[PDB]
């Protein structure tokens, strides 16, 4: 299956950021030090992504559900939601596919972003868009000092932090070939013909929704660099911690392609950072257009 994956580096405004935290571990000469630093959750990123997809879908005439249209991504998770949406719950395990397809036909956000209905016969559709946590980018020759300069952490009277911005990174995976494809076991249902007809447009819209995550719910941030891959095998680029993450990504890309017997392995780069790369594009817009091809 074709997937689009990526690793991105953003310069984030600390005032705008400052509340989730996550651990960072430093190996010292006399042991390990664990400190918690501010992060942006994948859930927050997913909300921004899904809100953007709602706007695209409405512009493009794709179906969006009642609650999703209001940027309320309850997404068919309870009987109250189903009543609001006008969808009957699965009557048995064999009705799971009918239900999933009906939900997908009602709401492209539940298709691309997945959903989970808890009930008598539960149905879970995993998200085709997978967004990692956005955490501090651990680059350069003075990593622990930079963390101390940015955050109220000490790796060993209380004043304001020294600096005003920090580099952050996250990674993502979009399983584009699984968009509009049912995930539940069952015999074919009629609505699948209509999903097939809408698939190309749903995929394009999901790719377009990447623009607002990648261009910089979320704090003020500036795109520094990214590498985004297109593979016909599972692949995740290097996290954007080391400055050689783009170079290292291409190395592993080639190796994985051979190991997993792949036919497609394209890589696109945006570099507003001056880092070494070794297809370089100018803007996120140009990336979107290329990923749609």
């Amino acid at each position: 299956h074709h997937m689009i994956s990526g690793s991105v580096r953003f310069l984030v405004n600390l005032e705008s950021l400052n509340h989730r935290t996550a651990p960072v571990v430093l190996k010292t000469s006399t042991g390990y030090l664990v400190r918690y630093v501010p992060v942006i959750s994948g859930e927050a990123l997913a909300h921004a992504y899904q809100a953007s997809l709602v706007d695209i879908a409405k512009k493009e005439g794709l179906p969006v559900g009642s609650l999703s249209s209001q940027y309320e991504f309850i997404k068919f998770s309870t009987d109250e939601a189903l009543k609001i949406e006008g969808i009957k719950e699965p009557k048995d395990y064999n009705d799971a596919r009918r239900f999933e397809v009906e939900v997908m036909l009602k709401d492209v956000i539940a298709d691309v972003g997945g959903f989970m209905y808890a009930g008598g016969a539960p149905v879970r559709r995993t998200s085709r868009i997978k967004l990692g946590y956005m955490i501090p980018a651990l680059r350069g020759d003075e990593i622990p000092a930079q963390l101390e300069a940015q955050f109220h952490v000490r790796f060993s009277a209380i004043f304001n932090v020294e600096v005003s911005s920090a580099l952050y990174t996250f990674s993502f995976e979009l399983d584009e070939d699984l968009i509009a494809v049912p995930s539940t076991f069952g015999e074919k249902v009629k609505g699948e013909e209509e999903l097939e007809r809408q698939k190309a447009k749903r995929v394009k819209s999901a790719i377009k929704a990447l623009y607002s995550l990648l261009s910089g719910f979320l704090p003020s941030m500036k795109l520094m660099s990214l590498v985004v891959t297109k593979t016909d095998f599972p692949f995740m680029p290097e996290p954007a911690h080391d400055d050689d993450y783009i170079k290292t990504t291409i190395m592993r890309l080639g190796k994985a392609k051979g190991v997993l017997n792949g036919n497609l392995a394209k890589a696109y780069v945006i570099n507003n950072e001056g880092i070494e790369v070794g297809t370089v594009l100018s803007t996120v817009e140009d990336l979107v257009v290329k990923l749609e091809e």
